[PDB]
This record gives structure tokens, sequence and C-alpha cells, in this order.
């Protein structure tokens, strides 16, 4: 277990920002991606997780440039990547995203790295959009030592990722015409019966409904935060945050399976 930060309530975890200072800066030469931000907590007081976050296809940085400060403020080195194409289909992306924690990695054995010493390269977690989430579930099929996955508006031209065993939370969004939740986000819930799973369904959310400029960052960051402490950080005082139904006039739809309280 790896600990950080004081005890989460409610509050702490609704709110804009968590206990560290975060700041950023844009990765010189990406290797293996398009170009790349890294947001890092400058007072964690110990060496943190890496996830990496892709956006959706046609999408940039932006549509996911959010979960960079809210999820760093709580101790964690969060690299959000543009695509080499915006064009690029979802075994591309997951590629990317995992070039993306491989330069992470490389980031914090460099000595001029603003994150040199801040990471611990054996915990690493995956996010992402749409193409970007689908690409999510392929890294976490293909690299089993992932801590945590947490797409949004999942697609994927399969629905089956039955042999996942990262604790996966997907975010969906209720009336998405993009992705439809009947026929994507929800048959790749349901095909995974091997990992903690967890289902949030935003009301009356459409395809972009956890991107940057959301309604409900009060929810979806405090579900994010919860699930990545719980499952990157191994930190049982999450366990309640990251497992409970959230009880909220904002969730459609809440499942969850071998997620203990």
């Amino acid at each position: 277990s790896h600990m950080r930060g004081p005890n989460p309530t409610a509050a702490s975890l609704e709110a804009s920002a968590g206990p560290f200072t975060v700041r950023s800066f844009t990765v010189s030469r990406p290797s293996g991606y398009g170009a790349g931000t890294v947001y890092y907590p400058t007072n964690a007081g110990g060496t943190v997780g890496a996830i990496a976050i892709v956006p959706g296809y046609t999408a940039r940085q932006s549509s996911i440039k959010w979960w960079g400060p809210r999820l760093a403020s709580h101790g964690f080195v969060v690299i959000t990547i543009d695509t080499n194409s915006t064009l690029d289909q979802p075994e591309s992306r997951s590629s990317q995203q995992m070039a993306a924690l491989r330069q992470v990695a490389s980031l914090n054995g460099t000595s001029s790295s603003p994150i040199y010493g801040k990471v611990d390269t054996a915990r690493m977690g995956v996010m992402g959009w749409s193409m970007g989430g689908g690409g999510s579930l392929i890294s976490a099929a293909n690299n089993p030592s992932l801590k945590a996955a947490a797409p949004q508006a999942p697609w994927h031209s399969s629905t089956n990722f039955s042999s996942v065993t990262v604790p996966t939370l997907i975010f969906a969004c209720e009336n998405d015409s993009i992705a439809p939740v009947n026929s994507s986000a929800l048959p790749i819930y349901d095909s995974m019966s091997r990992n903690a799973k967890q289902f949030l369904e935003i009301n009356g959310g459409s395809h972009s409904c956890a991107n940057s400029g959301n309604s409900n960052q009060a929810l979806i960051g405090k579900k994010g935060v919860a699930w990545m402490k719980r499952f990157m950080d191994n930190d049982t005082r999450y366990s309640t945050f990251a497992c409970e139904n959230p009880n909220s006039t904002a969730v459609s739809d809440f499942r969850t399976a071998n997620c203990s309280l």
C-alpha cells in the first residue's frame, strides 16, 4: 500500500483541487505519440503512480485536459496526449498510450525533468475517451500489471474484454448517440468477469459527458480519483468512495462487481 495525502471526505474528493500543488510541462520530444502535457504534484511527499489519457477520434488534449490537474492534485503524474494522427484507431491509440507511460518512466530517470524521481514506475493506470477508451481497455488486456483503467464513453470494434483482470471503471453517457451505451459501454462492461469493475452512467449525458467543460466534475472527478487511489495506491481509505453507489441525481445507472467496501 502507498498511502498519500489526508484522509478523504466526500467534500475533499468533489472539490476542483485535491491537496497537492500541480505544475505541468510540454514533452519536448514525444516518443511514439504526437504531443504530451505532463501534470505532476510538487509536494506529494512520496513517489506517485502515472496515468496516461488518450482522446477520441478527431480530438486533442483539450477534450481530456481537465483530468490532468484533477488527478495530479491528489497524487499522480498524469500525461495527456495527442495521437500521431487525429484519425488513429483504438489499437494505435493503445500503443501510443503505453508509449506515453514509457516516456513518463524515462523522464522519471532524467535529472533535467521536473518529474525526476517523482514516479513509482511499478504503478500505472490508463484512461481515455471513446476510441481512446477502447484503447485503454486494449492497454489493460495487453498489460495486466496496470493497476487501474477508467475509460469514458468507450468504443471498440469488439465489445469482448473478457480477459481483463485490471480494476476497470467505465464512465458511460446515458444519451450517447456516437457510441450508444446499449451497444458499446454496457456490453464492454458485461464482458468482464475476472476483475473489480464499475459502470457509472451520467444522467442525460451526450458522448462528451466526462470531457473538459462537463457539468458533473464534482461526481466524475470524485469517482475517477477514488478509483485510482483505491487501485493504483491500494489505499483502502478509498474503498467506500471507489465501490459505493454515489447516490446522485446525476447518475442514471450504477453497476459494480468484485468491489469490496
